[PDB]
């Protein structure tokens, strides 16, 4: 349990920010919530979130790309929140194409959104933890932290980015009581996702669950999908007691991914 | 909430072992403990779990430096428990000194005991959860099995074998219903660190809390130790259900250790 | 020997860098360079590689934080050399602070040059290596690559950042004649690492090669710095025969830094 | 050029061990070699070292399974020498099978050999080292010293502790003019690899040449061989100069396996 606890979540109006903020809101935390989508479907979540779990939350509107809406994002939450307690760094988008085509501003995207919203989510809120004297800061990385995949030059360069950037916040923050881990998953049935399934049956000539089949067997040797609902499961583990010396290091939920 | 689930914990008659029991006996499995101590305190041990927590719990002496012997403690165990669903693989011992004093002797003992027994615990509990379709194999390594220190060449080996058998289990048995992971600790005080913090104590003249303070300052950058407690929490969050995709990967939990 | 080949490296008027390139022109290649000094100091620099090595040497002045420029230093350098067969993406910056103090325009410099550029850099070569079905990128990357420091978010991001570029570009022309490996150094001796030093030296009130000797303690065991000669060395190698096979890797020069 | 030094390769009558004998004679050591064979082809491999290359070269045949036929083999062969100044840790074997089908005496034979052999030839090479102030130790690990593949626990944990060792070694040792690293190959075609293409090829009813690119393309991107030639000179570059501060790490010739 979480109760009291105030955590933000970016880009959680989609996906696994989405499950994220509903596992803290269900043990007991206030929650931010982030993203783009449609402002009916965004009110709804933010709704459903105070209706179902009896929380406070609020969904703060910024792009993620500007360094310094980052950090105006991060004060604007702990406004509302009355407090910092848990940030899960989770926005992040993709783009696949082989080096030498990929588009230049498709890397300075990634890059912005992947790598340093982090850096400037990180920045802002450590001063609130840091008083205090607890925090948790959780960052999504991916298997794409810790190996690569072909066409993906931008995201995995991003994600090892992620992955270095959580040992520093934690080496940084070490016996202060604020520990920063990355969770890195592997393949999760988002849109994200889904965009490149479509595109495996679209070269392969298959329908789109033999598709989803190919893009697990290529990579993912459980041959399941991860869920949202188990990475909201690791980030309530890791803004437990039981993780308060697990600090600097990646969890990894990815099938085997990254064991062969 | 692991109710009705059968579990083996390794030696589990001292140390982190111990609270592996006690924190899978609290979430309601039945236990099988191991290990060696004075027959008094192992029984009080055994009945503490069944009087505190209501399940069922059975001592079975087993010297796992023999693979028999493992292999039959196995197979005792699941006729106490009435099957098998999570075996932890614990038990393990220390001996420091530079390699070209390193005694043949404790070279053996301990590629005995820290890595062959986890092969031969997990070779035999493996057919009884691939015939159910579900189980858990939580072996404990340490951060010496992904980095090194001087004067534990036999350890860091056997340890770092046990991450790459790990690794072998979670592939072998992907998509079965079956994880295998390792718990990657930093420095626990337990006995087997009480021996090195006394070491310690001696060399440098100083006493033992101040020795611990010296232990930890050079390897674990929070400057706490990491408790049997948390670790037995990291263990019943691999056996939830929210760990169903954790596989092959390591759970470090060690102060930062490893992200320096 | 590398007697025909054409090669270039950023970052080649200091440093680590310079020595890549007197290495390479030793071995043969003829060598553009590039980075930032006193224009009789390059010129000196670019007429000694000709005059000691017999090979030919042009100087070509381009800021690699902007990526237009990058580009086009690529192909300005591959019409000087007449062609492209190594690149060595070496040019880097450092800043030290903690994350929250960290300056918003240290943190892009540092992304623009250590990992942007990189895959500018290679982007822009890679069609040339690809059409004649032969190249190598070596990236220096560092051991903060690999693990973390504090002090250092945005350098290590980087770094981590160019590690798994490095591994994207190797998958991606796995086969083709072209390999991408990083070399990981610890502690060289270059200014960049002399004001760390001067820093220490301050901080604890002692002369600077007491500092030096402390800077080197805290993390390379052979407490010995990596010298730019012996990082030539393993450019030299990883352009050879032996290293065809050698591709998406990393070869640590550190001393025993991520050993332990 | 390694012009008298003195060099042992453990299981170098075939594979690579025979090719890392070839490239340290040609590069001007005098060479043990050891393994089993034909006694013929054995004496000519050995009186072939000698004649091509001008050096000494002696056969020591010693079952390296035996923890003091180890020790008591490299006395002789630096007796042999006069000295021993780089010691190519290389015998193994391989035996394919599920854990829970895996024999136990198949288990030991592995564990025996490719981990108990590199420290019992460790700590009997590193006093003569120490106490000279120059060494090479290399080990021959694998791939799968650093991630696994199915049916292969024995050799994957053998590996995995290989590269543990590597790094005690190094640390111990460091600053002492002694290195220790571990070269990690992928696939090279030599007998250990050949049984697994042939069973492979019945399996999928296939010709021999139809399985080697199967076995390639699952886990080498390059889909071409690692050659032991290539791996000779990996050896050598770890024995040269431009190595003097590479140790306790791990030198991956593996076609890109690793980077996936
Ligand atoms: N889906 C996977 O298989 C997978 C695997 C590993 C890691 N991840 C990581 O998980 C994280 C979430 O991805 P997802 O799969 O849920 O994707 P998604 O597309 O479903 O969700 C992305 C979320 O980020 C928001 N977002 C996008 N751009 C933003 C911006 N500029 N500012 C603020 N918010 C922005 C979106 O509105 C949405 O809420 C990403 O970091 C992704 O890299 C995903
Ligand atoms: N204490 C630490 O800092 C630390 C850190 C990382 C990993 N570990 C690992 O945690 C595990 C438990 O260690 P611990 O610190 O709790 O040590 P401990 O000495 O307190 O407990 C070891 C347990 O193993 C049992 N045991 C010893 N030899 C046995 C044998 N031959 N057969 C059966 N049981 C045997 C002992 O009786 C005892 O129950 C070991 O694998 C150790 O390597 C410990
Ligand atoms: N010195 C170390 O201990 C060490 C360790 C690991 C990795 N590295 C890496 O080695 C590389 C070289 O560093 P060094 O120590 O030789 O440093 P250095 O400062 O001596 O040399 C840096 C070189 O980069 C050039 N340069 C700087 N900004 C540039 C720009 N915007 N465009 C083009 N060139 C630019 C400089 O003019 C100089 O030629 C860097 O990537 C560094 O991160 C250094
Ligand atoms: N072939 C590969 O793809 C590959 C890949 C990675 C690592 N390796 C490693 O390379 C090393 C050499 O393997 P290889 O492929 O050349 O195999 P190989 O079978 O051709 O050669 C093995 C050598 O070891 C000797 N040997 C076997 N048992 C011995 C014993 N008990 N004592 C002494 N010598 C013994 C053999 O006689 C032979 O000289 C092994 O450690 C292997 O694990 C091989
Ligand atoms: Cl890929
Ligand atoms: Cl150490
Ligand atoms: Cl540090
Ligand atoms: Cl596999
Ligand atoms: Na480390
Ligand atoms: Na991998």
């Amino acid at each position: 349990m979480l109760k009291g606890k105030k955590a933000v979540v970016t880009g959680s109006t989609s996906g696994i920010g989405l499950a994220m903020a509903t596992e803290l809101a269900k043990a007991g935390a206030d929650v931010v919530i982030n993203g783009f989508g449609q402002p009916e479907d965004i009110e709804r979540e933010r709704s459903t979130l105070e209706s179902k779990f009896g929380v406070k939350a609020y969904y703060l509107n910024a792009d993620l790309s500007d360094a310094q809406a980052t950090r105006d994002f991060i004060a604007k939450a702990a406004e509302a929140l009355g407090g910092l307690d848990i940030l899960v760094n989770n926005a992040g988008i993709q783009h696949t194409a082989p080096i030498e085509e990929f588009p230049v501003d498709k890397w300075n995207a990634i890059i912005a959104l992947n790598l340093s919203a982090v850096f400037h989510g990180t920045a802002a809120a450590l001063p609130i933890m840091q008083k205090q004297g607890w925090g948790r800061i959780i960052n999504i990385a991916s298997a794409h932290g810790l190996v690569a995949s072909v066409n993906k030059s931008a995201y995995v360069a991003a994600k090892h980015g992620v992955v270095g950037l959580t040992k520093v916040t934690a080496l940084e923050n070490a016996g202060k009581g604020i520990t920063c881990n990355a969770i890195c998953p592997g393949w999760v049935r988002t849109p994200l996702v889904e965009k490149q399934i479509e595109a495996i049956s679209q070269q392969k000539g298959i329908d789109i669950e033999a598709a989803a089949r190919e893009l697990l067997a290529e990579k993912q040797p459980s041959l399941q999908f991860v869920t949202p609902e188990q990475l909201g499961g690791a980030a309530v583990f890791l803004s437990s007691a039981a993780a308060d010396q697990m600090t600097g290091t990646t969890l990894s939920l990815d099938g085997g991914w990254t064991a062969r």
